């Protein structure tokens, strides 16, 4: 019962900064916690970051330093920003909502590619 929405990514500079978002409704968003895996050409799907309700983060390793996670309750969105990007960063980007009220367990983004280029 709860729709995500993706924004931002595309393409950017190695060394650069881009910030993806995900908005989502039919849920409660404020008790549930968002986040991202990714899909990079030679891999499968891995975790990259995830925020409590209570605005606790976690990071991969792979972009432990690099990316920040933070959310709006107002706006029902939760943000990637990313920072230092490198080539080994491009990939399709999902947003994840894990569920704790009403609906399915866990919903899942359709998925934004991110593609880092030369400086
Ligand atoms: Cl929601
Ligand atoms: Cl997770
Ligand atoms: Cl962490
Ligand atoms: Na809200």
């Amino acid at each position: 019962k709860v729709q995500l929405q993706e924004s931002g990514g595309g393409l950017v500079q190695a060394g650069g900064s881009l910030r993806l978002s995900c908005a989502a409704s039919g849920g409660t968003f404020s008790i549930n916690t968002l986040g991202w895996y990714r899909r990079a050409p030679g891999k499968e799907r891995e975790f990259v970051a995830r925020i409590s309700s209570g605005g606790i983060t976690r990071y991969a390793d792979s972009v432990k330093g690099r990316f920040t996670i933070s959310r709006d309750n107002g706006k029902n969105t939760v943000y990637l920003d990313m920072n230092s990007l490198k080539p080994e960063d491009t990939a399709v980007y999902y947003c994840m909502y894990r569920n704790w009220g009403g609906g399915l367990d866990v919903y899942w983004g359709q998925g934004t590619q991110v593609t880092v280029s030369s400086g």
